This record gives C-alpha cells, structure tokens and sequence, in this order.
C-alpha cells in the first residue's frame, strides 16, 4: 500500500550518481549505441540497489584503502569499503561506490583518516590510477595507485580517494560509458549490473548529465548516468512495491505548473522519452523542472515527443 | 495533510552535512557550551533551508568563482553559485553551501570547470584559503586562495573548488564548532542561521560526527553537525507543515526492530536527548540504527535517558 513517486527536487540541484557533481543538463544519444552498463547509479524502482550502486551520496567515485608497497615505487592498495568495514571478494563487482570508468586514468587525491594520524602533518596522497594496468583488480580488493607523491607512505596507511580528475588515455578521447573490468572472478552474487537495451515504441534512454574534469572526454567535460543519486536515495528509503510495467513521469515546470514533457522510468531504473524527431529531445528544455509520478503504465504507453525538431 | 517523517536511513549510511562525509558517529557536547550557529546543515521540519544550507549534497563545502590577480602572487576569486549562476551580497550570508568553518585553514583543490578548458592540460589548481585573513569577504563575492599552484592562473578562469583538508592555526587547535566572519554588511534578507540555546527538560543538542581530514583538531578529526544532509533533503521535499511543538523520534535498530533510544527533533532543525547521567548519552549506540517518527509531542514531553551510566 506504499504507493510510488519520485523525489520532487528541481533537476538542478539534484546530483550525478556517477560523480560528486550537479547535474546541469539531460540528453540522449541514440545512435553511438554502445553497451549501456553502469555500475553506480543502478537502483530498481522498489529501491534494490545494483552493482556497486551505494544509497550515500558522499561515497559516490570515492574509495578507501591500506597502502603496502609494489615494485618501482608504485603504492599498493588494500581496498575496503568507504565506511572502514572490511572489503571481502566474491560478493559485489567492487566496494561500494567504486567508480565506474575503465576508458582513462584517474587522478586521485586521497587523505589519512586515521585520527591518530591526524594530529599534525600534511595528510593528503597524490596519484594516478590506471584501470587498464594488469595489476587493477578491484573485484579481489587490490589496485596500483602509480607515480605516488610522497614517494613512500608507510603501510598500512588508511587513505580515502577522490577523482580530482580524469584524462583521457594518450591518442584516444576519454569514453564516461565504459566501465571498468572489475576481475575474471566473478561469481553470481557479485554480477554487475546489467546491460540496458533500448526499449521499443520510439524510445530512447535519458542521460543525466553533470559537467566534471573530465579532460580529453567524447562528450566534452560531461558524465553521463542512469538516475540522480537523489532517485537511488529515493527509491531505497521509500521501498514502494512495483505497481505496473512502467512508471509515467512529467516533467513540470515548477512554478507556473506547466508540463514540459513526458517521460516513462522503467522498473529496472532507467528513464526513456521519445525526442521530437530531429532535435535534441529533453535536452532544450529547463533544467530547473521537477519530475512528478503519474500513474504506472503498460510497456506499450506511447510518450508525447518530447523537445523541439531542430 | 502531508504528514511529517524522517529519511528511514540507517545513520551510519547518511551524510554530513558540514563537510562531504559519511556519518560515522553521534555525540552530545553538553559542557563546552560554545556557540552553536552552524550556517550549514540547518533546516526546519518543514523545509525551509537557512544560512547557507544548500539541499545538493555535491555542494556542502564547495565553492566556485571566476579568478583575478592579486597583490603578490595571491590569487584572487570571485565567487559565484556552485551551479554557475551569479552570487549577489545582501541576499544570502554566502554562497550555497559556501562552508562554515572560520577556525582553520582551508587546503583547497580547485578545477577548471569550462568544457572548452578541458579538452586537453591538468586542470588543476591547489592553494590555501584563511577565512581569518583581512581579505576573506565571502558575503560580498571575494575570498583569496594564498600559495596558488600554479603561481599564474590566467584572469576570468572558473575554478570550482573543494577542502581536501582543515589545519589549525599554529599554537592553536582547529575548533569546528566556529563559523566564519561572513562580513559587516548583513542585511535582513542575508541574516546568518540562529544560534541554537540548549532546550531544557534535561536535554541536550545531539551532533552527527563525521571523520575527516581536520589536522589538529579540537576534536580529533571529528566533524560535527546537526541534521544529516539526507534529512534536510527529506524535509525541504516533503515541505511536511509543523503540527507540535517538536517531533518524538525513536532510533530503532533495524533488525530486531528494538527501541535503542527517544530522541526530540525541534521545528528550528535540531536534535536533542536525555543521556543517562554520567555516560557518553547517544555515544555507545550501535551506528546502524534507523531513526523512525513517533509523533508531535510537546517541549515539556520527557525523553527516557539514552545511553548507559558510563
Ligand atoms: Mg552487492
Ligand atoms: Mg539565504
């Protein structure tokens, strides 16, 4: 009897679920259809978290480790979960909230959260990450952080990692849909996410986007995910049972109450529209709009295109 | 009709609301009665941010603005709104989300933040903020980042930029408990958060902890706050009307579904318990407790002490 909605925040101030970042724009990219599979960002609409999808805004692209050391000065690091509880394989892709982009390094500033090691002294940790070394394996709890400022951290050192930024990898453009190769150890328990393929009745997935660092990207400076982190923390507090095929959205401009657009988010959690043909779809419209729940639909429900033709 | 209720999120997955942090802790600090005038984090029940609280948890403790050169390699910035819209004074004590911690250093690292920047280059910029600095004008739209690197950052560049970490003045220790001087010129419109007096009834003001980077801390590398962001994201979606003189909570654990402890939430956005005499109060709680409201109750209405007698 718990009855279904949407958090009713404006767009823009609601926040990427893939990055720290306000989300500033909403598009679709129908044609460069490569494999949808985000791993953060992943939340059914009766609030079941998927992949490494966390409900903690402050843990999205955040992760936490002991650092011991690997060959060339290059500085090991024992993952565990943000939280400080102990990291364990087989069991999810990554810790929670492990970031979710395999296409380019990540330029990672972390600090010491150990108290007692907070007391005096300059606690922060620079370096890179490369996702496609060979020595990358987050789903066994390990990564190589290279080119380490300071040279030599102690073991054991408990650092929490931020992306200050991302680079592409040299003679490519950095691609925010590829996600990492988590492991080859992957058992049923820990399966990511799946893939989202697109849905039928002129459809095509909505992109939340955020502009972040992100130097040398296909889409110039902006991360793409499924649902505003707003959503997951939504959806996970409110645990409404699914009602229907689908959930039908408006898009209301807030104050004069106006409906700027129709949108249908589907129980696997990802949002769909139709784009006026030949124009940018959601993308031209305010950004400072609210989602509001409808009524469930069927899958078959056709949507009132959305956006201008060009 | 609407009626009122907290986030059910267990506390150890909510955030702060002062720095981007996960919660970690709950304390009382009855003796110590230093002011308390948080200018994040404050919130009524039903909805109405205050101070600088922003609702966008990607926004606590982030500010962004435009640079120019100052005297001796100082940088300066003009501030704006975390999203890119224009800060104008008299309106607001800061910019949103703009953080609230005028005791200590503030080691800042900043990106570009313009796509046409970010094709390609670090876009990184690493300096010192001191809000006790003659310079330090956040209400009037200017602050100055000391030891800019690098030493020449180009006129006009937007820079948006976080706190990788606090350290106390020398021969003192970093109070968080202490706001900033936001300026002289504070109009009606712009006033700062109240402070909040303890409330009698043998209660006391609850504060949600965080551990973070704050070297030499008063506390030990412990942020304190009053409402957890998700809560004040709950409450400014619900806009919930006030229907009693304050709200009774119980902090349920989850599992067994047992009353661990009566707390009182007041409409002014605040938290407040009877610890049993002579203990650490909410402190020797388990953290993965969910709050749960109960009703409206009175100011007179007696909390059972929480905690054990130490
Ligand atoms: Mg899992
Ligand atoms: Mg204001």
């Amino acid at each position: 009897t718990k009855q279904f909605s949407v958090p009713n925040l404006p767009l823009n101030v609601m926040s990427n679920s893939r990055v720290p970042s306000l989300l500033n724009a909403m598009v679709v990219s129908p044609d460069q259809a490569q494999v949808v599979q985000f791993q953060n960002g992943r939340c059914t609409l009766d609030g079941q978290m998927l992949g490494t999808t966390t409900v903690s805004a402050s843990c999205v692209a955040r992760f936490r480790g002991k650092t011991f050391q690997a060959p060339d000065n290059r500085l090991g690091i024992n993952l565990a979960e943000i939280s400080g509880e102990p990291y364990h394989a087989f069991e999810s892709p990554a810790p929670l909230g492990f970031p979710d982009f395999g296409d380019g390094d990540w330029h990672v500033t972390a600090t010491k959260v150990t108290p007692s090691q907070l007391e005096a002294n300059d606690p922060v940790v620079v370096g890179n990450v490369q996702p496609y070394n060979p020595q990358f394996a987050p789903h066994l709890g390990t990564l190589v952080v290279e080119n380490p400022t300071p040279d030599q951290v102690a073991t054991g050192t408990d650092l929490l990692f931020n992306i200050t930024w991302l680079s592409n990898r040299a003679n490519n453009r950095f691609n925010p849909w590829v996600i990492p190769n988590y492991g080859s150890t992957l058992t049923e328990a820990a399966q990511l996410a799946p893939s989202i393929f697109p849905p039928g009745f002129g459809e095509t997935i909505v992109y939340f986007n955020s502009t972040f660092p992100a130097v040398g990207a296909t889409t110039h400076a902006a991360i793409p995910c499924l649902l505003p982190q707003e959503f997951v923390a939504h959806f996970v507090n409110e645990q409404a049972p699914i009602r229907g095929e689908a959930a039908l959205l408006h898009y209301i401009d807030p104050d004069t109450h106006r409906n700027l657009g129709e949108f249908k988010i589907y129980p696997e959690g990802f949002v769909t529209c139709v784009p006026n043909v030949g124009g940018t779809g959601p993308q031209s419209l305010p950004t400072n709009g609210v989602f509001v729940f409808v009524s469930w639909v069927s899958r078959y429900y056709q949507l009132k295109p959305v956006g201008t033709a060009g």
